């Protein structure tokens, strides 16, 4: 038998997907995890106790964005190795293609919390690796369920990207992406691209965006908006075809924007 219902904070969530808690949790009804240090444990009346005990309001590691009550916290998988350990789990229980659990070390991870008087809630998040060789800016990525379709997905793939920005370098998520996964990353994609040809070749949309070039000839495929010439990917849009497909109705959703300014954050 296996997790399949957890608690966390004021949320009852079922799992999606087998993921490896002990054997002895997962014969449990229901886990239940601290919301702040991520502890989880087999019995409400353990979960009752370590919330009047527990100190944390936040998630560990330092933050390195925070505008109004959004905020994101990155967390070296060496330094809090628990912590990323026990987020790996619960992410595992959402994504079926997530593999690793406990070597967290190669990773640093970003926490994105929703904060009010009682503490910095989690939302989600996505871990990276520290040195990707693939050049991966992103290896999982994932937004807790009662959170999804919500605008908090698009603000953690758009933030992936401004850390892209800021190391001066283009990256794409570690395939192979869920379901939702993809969806969101081809809307944040055109979104991204039909706003800046609203406002350039391939190459100079990559490096305004840090998109990679066959993410973004992939997406113009998607909305017919290259010619081939000679073995070349060029891009063929007139300035009212990009007003057409902004002003559709999937981008008419208010987004949390990443202010770079609100960004504290040092390339490595
Ligand atoms: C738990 C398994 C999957 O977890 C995820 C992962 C990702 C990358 C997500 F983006 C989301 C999500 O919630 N997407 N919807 S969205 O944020 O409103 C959005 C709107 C427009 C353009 C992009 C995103 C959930
Ligand atoms: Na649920
Ligand atoms: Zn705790």
């Amino acid at each position: 038998k296996y997790v399949d219902k957890i608690h966390i904070g004021n949320y009852e969530i079922d799992a999606w997907y087998f993921s490896p808690f002990p054997e002895d949790y997962g014969k449990q009804p229901k886990l239940w995890l601290c919301e702040y240090c991520l502890k989880y444990m087999k019995y409400e009346k353990s979960y009752r106790f370590h919330l009047g005990q527990c100190q944390w309001r936040q998630p560990p590691g330092k933050e390195i964005y925070r505008k109004s009550n959004i905020s994101v916290h990155e967390v070296d998988g060496k330094d809090h190795k628990i912590y990323c350990q026990n987020l790996c789990l619960l992410a595992k229980l959402f994504l079926d293609h997530k593999t690793l659990y406990f070597d967290v070390e190669p990773f640093v991870f970003y926490i994105l919390t929703e904060v009010d008087r009682q503490g910095a809630h989690i939302v989600g998040y996505f871990s990276k690796e520290k040195e990707s060789p693939d050049g991966n800016n992103v290896s999982c990525i994932m937004i807790l369920p009662p959170y999804q379709r919500r605008g908090y997905g698009r603000f953690l793939i758009a933030f992936s990207y401004e850390l892209s920005k800021l190391e001066s370098t283009v990256g794409s998520p570690e395939k192979p992406l869920s379901d939702l996964g993809k969806l969101s990353y081809r809307s944040y994609w055109s979104s991204v691209l039909l706003e800046n040809l609203r406002d350039l070749s391939i190459k100079d949309l990559s490096q305004m965006t840090s998109i990679t070039q066959n993410d973004i000839i992939s997406t113009l495929q998607s909305l017919n908006m290259v010619k081939y010439w000679k073995g070349q990917h060029v891009i063929c849009v007139t300035p009212k075809l990009v007003e057409e497909h902004l002003k559709s109705a999937q981008y008419k959703k208010p987004p949390i924007t990443v202010d770079s300014v609100c960004l504290k954050w040092a390339p490595p």
